[PDB]
């Protein structure tokens, strides 16, 4: 006799007022990346950037994030 | 006889007011990156940059990050 | 007989009021970095970043960040 | 025969008035990084920045950081 | 008969008031790091940076850290 | 009665031995100019380089340069 | 009566002996430039830079000036 | 009766023996000028640099400089 | 009666005997030159560098130098 | 009646014997320069450096400079 009673009550006022976003200038200059390998040996579980020269602009006119989890286990 | 009751009430006024973001000017200048290696070897679970030269600019109009994890483990 | 009245009432006005972001100016003038290795050998849980020459500007109009953990367990 | 009331009330009113940002001027200067290894081993758990050079500016309207853990455990 | 009447009401007015942020004007000169390893090794649980030039300005609007831990045992 | 016997003997063995060049590489980084006027005059005898970004590569395999420059005036 | 008997014997071995350059590397960084003006007036005989940013490998198998200057007047 | 012998005998065994230039490794780092003005006047006989950020490798094989300059003169 | 016999004899071994160069490395660093002015007013023989950041490497196999003025003048 | 008989005999010997000129290592660090004027007037024959941040690197493989100047004159 195991009885799990589970009442999540999630009320969330996740809100931005962002008014006008203005003048956004991104002049990224020029560089130079020299990367020397032989032999590369990975096995499982990768997630990998060599020699990523990269210019990346994110602007979200809101970032809202909202993670929940739940894990219920019984043996 | 085990008896749970959960009763998670979240009420949260996760909120931004913000004016005008006005002006905003980047310029990153260029640069040298020269790395060198002959073998690399790894297994299982890997988040790894090598020799990454980059610029990011991340400006959200609100940042919200709300994270609730629960667990409920009997054995 | 274990019973577990778990109430947690959270009422967090989490807010700001930020007005103009006025003018951010960034200038990242230019490097140099030289890194030389032979053999990299890593096995399980891995956040690396090697040799990485970056500019990152995170400005977000808010920056709120609640984090709740809940843990019971029984064994 | 354990019975647990668990009745927290958080109330916070975690706010921030900030007026305006002004002018914010950044201009880091270049420099040079020169290291050396040949053989790196590590197992587990590692967060590892190998010559970063780097610029960060992380300017958020408001830093409001919240973190509640709750843990409750029966052996 | 083990029972736990667990009441805390917290009532934070954690706030700040802060005007203009006015002029800031960073200058981080060039230098330079040289370092030389050869073989390196750790096992579980490391954060660690290794011949790291950065420049950070974190500029909050309000800086506000809220940490509350509650821990229950019973054996 | 003005007589001028001009009589210049010039030997010169400008001569250079110069074996193999070798191995000459050159990265120019990426840099930015930025600059700004509103009204330029000038008037006759001008050699004007205005925000001039440029990479220059002279090898020459012998560099010999002979001036003579003989002026006679009878006013 | 003005005689003038100008007899100049150069004798000149300019010579040199010059074996392999060798392995040369040139890694000139980024930077930034920034300047202002308004108005610039100038008259006769100007050699002007401004605001030059600039790489310049000069490398001759020979470097030899020989400058020779004969100047005769009567008035 | 003005009667001049000008009989210079110039013997220069200007020679230089070199062997081989070697390794030469040049990695200037990037910086930041900021200069400002607003009017500039100058009038006849100028050579000016304002603002010149540059890497300058003049390596001649041979660097050899004969200057000769004679002067006669009769009023 | 004004008779000049004007006879210079010039012998010069001028010579270097110069081996290997060997390894020469320049790292120069980033730096920041801040300079401000209004108006500049400046007439006639003028060399000048205003705010010059710049690295020079004069690397010559020989630097052999000789400069003769030879002056004759009559009034 | 003025008779001038004029005989130099130079001979010079000027001779460097220079080895391997070995390792060297030029690592200038980075230094801030601010120096600020309002009105600069100054007329004739002017060499000057303002605000000049630099690094100079003058090895010649033989530093020879013979400078002869022979000056006659009847008023
Ligand atoms: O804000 C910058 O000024 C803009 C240009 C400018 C100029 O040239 C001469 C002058 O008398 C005034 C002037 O005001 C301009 C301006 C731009 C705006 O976005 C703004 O909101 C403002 O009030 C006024 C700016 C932006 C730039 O991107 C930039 O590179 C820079 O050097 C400057
Ligand atoms: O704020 C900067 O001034 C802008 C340009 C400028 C100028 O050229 C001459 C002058 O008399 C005034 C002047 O005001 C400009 C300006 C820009 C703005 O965004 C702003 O809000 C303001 O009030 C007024 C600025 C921005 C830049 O990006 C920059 O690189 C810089 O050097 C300066
Ligand atoms: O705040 C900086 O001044 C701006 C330029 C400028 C000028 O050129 C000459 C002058 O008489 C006044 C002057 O005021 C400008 C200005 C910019 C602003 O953003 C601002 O709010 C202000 O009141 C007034 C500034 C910004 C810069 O980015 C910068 O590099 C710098 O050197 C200066
Ligand atoms: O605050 C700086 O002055 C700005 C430029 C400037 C000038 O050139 C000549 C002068 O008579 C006055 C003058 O006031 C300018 C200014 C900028 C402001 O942001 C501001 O609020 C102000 O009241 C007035 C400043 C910023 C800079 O970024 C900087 O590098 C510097 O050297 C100075
Ligand atoms: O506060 C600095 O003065 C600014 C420039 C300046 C000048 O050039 C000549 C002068 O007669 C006055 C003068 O006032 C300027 C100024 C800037 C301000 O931000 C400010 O609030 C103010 O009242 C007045 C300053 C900032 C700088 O960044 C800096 O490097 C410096 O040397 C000085
Ligand atoms: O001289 C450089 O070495 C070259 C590359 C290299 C290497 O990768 C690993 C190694 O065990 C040896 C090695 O010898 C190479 C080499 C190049 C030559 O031109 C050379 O005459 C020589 O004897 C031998 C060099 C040049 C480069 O351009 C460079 O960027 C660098 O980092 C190094
Ligand atoms: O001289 C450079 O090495 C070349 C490449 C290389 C390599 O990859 C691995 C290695 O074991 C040896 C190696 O010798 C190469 C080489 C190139 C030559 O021109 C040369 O005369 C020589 O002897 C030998 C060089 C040139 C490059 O352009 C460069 O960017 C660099 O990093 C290096
Ligand atoms: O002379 C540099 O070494 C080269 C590379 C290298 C290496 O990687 C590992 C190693 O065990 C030895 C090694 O000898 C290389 C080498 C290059 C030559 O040009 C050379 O004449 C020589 O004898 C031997 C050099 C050049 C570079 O350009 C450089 O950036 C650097 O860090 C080093
Ligand atoms: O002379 C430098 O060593 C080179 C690289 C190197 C190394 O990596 C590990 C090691 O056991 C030995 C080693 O000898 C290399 C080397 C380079 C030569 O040019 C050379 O004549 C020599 O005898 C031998 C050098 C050059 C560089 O440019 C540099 O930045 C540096 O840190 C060092
Ligand atoms: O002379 C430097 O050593 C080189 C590198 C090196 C090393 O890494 C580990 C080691 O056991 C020995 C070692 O000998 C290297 C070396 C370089 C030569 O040019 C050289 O003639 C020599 O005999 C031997 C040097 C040069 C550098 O440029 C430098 O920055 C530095 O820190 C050191």
């Amino acid at each position: 006799s195991v009885q799990i009673v589970y009442k999540p009550v999630d009320l969330s006022k996740v809100t931005s007022k962002c008014g006008s976003l203005g003048n956004i200038h991104h002049k990224p200059g020029g560089g130079q990346v020299e990367v020397k390998s032989e032999k590369l040996d990975f096995k499982d579980r990768v997630q990998s950037k060599i020699g990523s020269l990269d210019n990346i602009t994110h602007v979200p006119g809101g970032g809202n994030k909202k993670i929940e989890t739940h894990k219920l286990t019984f043996r």
